[PDB]
């Protein structure tokens, strides 16, 4: 309140505000000697405590050179040798619209657990996945709410990662406990397990043999000369099925209950915001909002999103219009004051591609035991296992679309080549020369076509290279024409067309990481504006990004404000809070910032 | 000094262009056991003409993603030959005569073997190496494995190798390109644009060969260097101060002379 600030700044608070650093230095230096003091000295804590928290109230929306700014530097030139006394990283800033619309800092408090689990590697990595989908696919208008929302996505991977990160029925919960965070600490382990006795297995399947005799019916036996080669691989097997089922229960204890909290997030935003069961009411195509539907009336709706009082939101939202019963009746709560639940939870997880994935690999594993054999198909694990193979097969599947169309051109292009020499070829296409069994692969629309199709396009001239040679016959003319004409269609340009489908591709690839990186370089990701203005005073923009607009402090801080008591919050903390509630992103600083703002007073 | 003189020694036995020259002497030594080591010799040629340097730089920018997709052909050759090998082994026939059928996939190390020599040598792929299926039962079956096979392995496997040397060729103009570009555009010290000197005329051309030369930088660090500490001027002392703790604040970062007198200067 700006009434209140003045008030206080101009009266007699700062002559009694020095009536403690005395105090509050001497008398601890006295009492700290003594240890039957410690009780005095704990109470003396907490109160400058409460001083140094009421001393940050005051500097609360501060601005440069403000009667406060100026008269708090000199109180503390009068008592500074209580202050260096009393005296004997972790500091976040960010910039805010505030409700007076102008730019304010704010500082709170970084944990070092929190810091640590943000220079995480994985972190690391969707923080890039993350930049690069907004900077290349994404909206000026709604990069705010994506960031918000990998802020909430990342902040829970913090948690879970911190539930799970590790230092005759009460024992039993322990060992599962101990288990099951053991196999969530070592996911990625047990997945690198697994694609090794991948490649040991089919190491070992690379020495068989087949016979008619015991190492007509046909016997698939091993044959080595060592004689250590089948334990191993019996031992691989029954190894590489339990790894694959480990594999699945840690998918299950560390990446599922991000997939439950997003669908959680974003039904909840759509019954707040949107009012989606409440008036959209979608028929049968939503086939998301379908299942969800399912879960709207269990007690436990909200188990891994942090808003259990979305019930409440969404009923003073909707109901004073809308009704109170009917509320009550979908959202299944009583107004006076779980197999379902497990049922919408288990849909959701067999929905999830990568559960999918390793559901397949595990029937592949458990295959593989009928047939050994059935564990090469996990060598395709590797493209969707190793980064580098899944930048270089991107290049072929950023055209699939192309490809097919192009291979479908094909097709229809070399049926159209059939009819032609169906209807006035058909003498060449003799492919035995002996004359008791003339075989004639055009006599026939389907034989001419798979003809056609599997050699005249596999081969490297042509159909004229596959055919009888037309020299000295009435056709001559007309079949150079035929086979020249089929060279350069389909062999040159229908074939020149995937390889600079899969060029371009990798060309686009290389300039998208390209102009993510400029963008990214040039421009601050939270306010926008160009480098060229901060690089007036030297390694402007880096400290600007570094510290004033980092959006690793962003994230920082709305952890800061998730796991805060709501009745601790203070008044800019309350403001950012509020304006969470409603999902109004005005606080970011758009195209403004401190130093813009200041330019005068700071130069 | 022996241990410095073991040190220094040990540090020369790691330098790559000794050991080179090691190796260049090595196989000119063994020449005269075996004239013919004395083709080892034009390798040399990489390593010493420019444009041929150049040229192969198209070639081992991308060498990691060679490797990778020559391991991905080998994976993929491996898995058509685990089909072929359950499900084909009746065509893989080389041998006409009746008298020793030669079959070259009754193995598994003898049929990868044989795909991955010929299958990916050849034009066709597998289908122009084996026996033709034609009037069998799986006919239909063949056909799509030698099509998948040719599609998958000689058209798109061996396109994504020139797309990766056609893909370096341009990032490698492209990146001389953008360092041509950022040089003549803004001034190696200061970082401030050519916008801002072409007001005058010649302004940025003034401004680079006289203002801020990086030749002058080098010359005046070279002459604090070898002139007596004792004969310093004030702004000598001061800069060569500012060397000893390695402070480069000295350097003007988006100032200039012009830019801050101006008002003095038009
Ligand atoms: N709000 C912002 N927060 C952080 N970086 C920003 C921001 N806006 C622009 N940038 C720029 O983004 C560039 C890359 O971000 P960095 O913080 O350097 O992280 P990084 O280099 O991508 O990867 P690391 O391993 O985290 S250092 C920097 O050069 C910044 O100048
Ligand atoms: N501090 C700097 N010193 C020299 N050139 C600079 C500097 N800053 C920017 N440049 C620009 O760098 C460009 C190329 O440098 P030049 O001095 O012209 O040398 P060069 O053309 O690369 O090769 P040569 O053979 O030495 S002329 C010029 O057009 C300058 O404008
Ligand atoms: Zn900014
Ligand atoms: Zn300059």
């Amino acid at each position: 309140c700006t009434g209140n600030q003045q008030s206080l700044a101009h009266s007699r608070l700062w002559d009694a505000v020095v009536g403690f650093l005395h105090v509050f230095a001497h008398m601890m230096m006295k009492l700290a000697q003594d240890s039957s003091q410690i009780e005095l000295l704990k109470e003396l804590l907490d109160l400058q405590k409460d001083m140094v928290v009421m001393l940050l109230s005051l500097l609360e929306g501060n601005v440069v050179n403000g009667m406060i700014a100026r008269q708090m530097v000199d109180m503390l030139v009068e008592s500074s040798s209580n202050v260096e006394m009393i005296l004997k990283p972790y500091l976040g800033r960010i910039e805010i619209m505030g409700a007076s619309r102008r730019i304010e800092r704010i500082y709170f408090e970084i944990s070092e657990t929190n810091r640590a689990q943000w220079e995480m590697p994985q972190v690391k990595e969707s923080k890039r996945q993350f930049i690069f989908d907004v900077v290349n696919e994404g909206g000026e208008a709604e990069k705010m709410e994506l960031f918000v929302s990998f802020c909430e996505d990342t902040i829970f991977e913090m948690q879970i990662a911190a539930q799970i990160s590790e230092p005759f029925w009460g024992e039993l919960e322990v060992q599962r406990v101990k288990f099951l965070n053991y196999l969530s600490r070592n996911f990625y382990t047990l997945r690198f397990l697994a694609l090794f006795l991948a490649f040991a297995i089919n190491f070992i399947l690379l020495f068989y043999k087949v016979s008619d005799s015991p190492p007509n019916m046909v016997y698939y036996f091993l044959e080595e000369s060592t004689g250590y080669m089948e334990p191993a691989l019996w031992c691989l097997s029954l190894l590489h099925t339990l790894v694959a089922f480990l594999c699945i229960i840690g998918y299950n204890c560390l990446k599922v209950p991000l997939v439950i909290f997003k669908r959680e997030k974003e039904l909840a935003r759509k019954l707040e915001f949107d009012g989606l069961y409440i008036t959209e009411q979608p028929g049968d195509d939503d086939v998301k909002g379908q299942w969800d539907r399912l879960v709207l009336n269990t007690p436990s709706f909200p188990s891994n999103y942090w808003d259990k009082f979305v019930k409440r939101k969404v009923l003073d939202k909707h109901g004073d219009i809308f009704g109170r019963e009917r509320i009550a009746e979908l959202l299944g709560m009583d107004l006076a004051s779980d197999v379902k639940y497990q049922i919408w939870k288990f849909g959701v997880i067999f929905t999830d591609n990568s559960f999918l994935y390793l559901g397949w690999y595990m029937v592949m594993s458990l295959l593989g035991h009928y047939n050994n054999f059935f564990f090469a198909a996990h060598l395709l694990d590797i493209a969707m296992g190793v980064k580098t193979l899944r930048t270089i097969l991107s290049s072929v599947t950023h055209n699939g679309k192309q490809l097919v169309m192009t291979v479908g051109l094909l097709a229809v292009v070399v049926y159209l080549y059939t009819v032609v020499a169906f209807n006035f070829f058909r003498k060449f296409y003799n492919k035995s020369e002996d004359e008791d069994e003339p075989d004639m692969k055009c006599d026939d629309m389907m034989t001419c076509y798979l003809f056609h199709m599997y050699v005249g396009v596999r081969a490297g001239g042509g159909i004229g290279d596959e055919i009888e040679d037309p020299a000295g016959d009435e056709y001559e003319l007309y079949r150079v024409v035929f086979d020249i004409t089929f060279f350069f269609f389909v062999i040159v340009i229908l074939l020149a067309i995937i390889q600079g489908l899969i060029i371009d591709a990798f060309g686009e690839l290389r300039d998208q990481q390209e102009q993510v990186k400029e963008d990214m370089e040039t421009k601050c990701f939270i306010c926008g504006i160009g480098s060229d203005y901060f690089d007036t005073t030297p390694h402007g923009f880096e400290t600007h990004t570094l510290e004033e607009h980092n959006l690793a402090n962003y994230m920082f801080f709305l952890m800061y404000l998730i796991n805060k008591d709501e009745t601790e919050h203070t008044g800019q903390e309350s403001y950012v809070w509020k304006m969470y509630q409603e999902r109004c992103w005005d606080f970011f600083p758009a195209g403004d910032c401190f130093r813009k703002q200041y330019e005068d007073q700071l130069s």
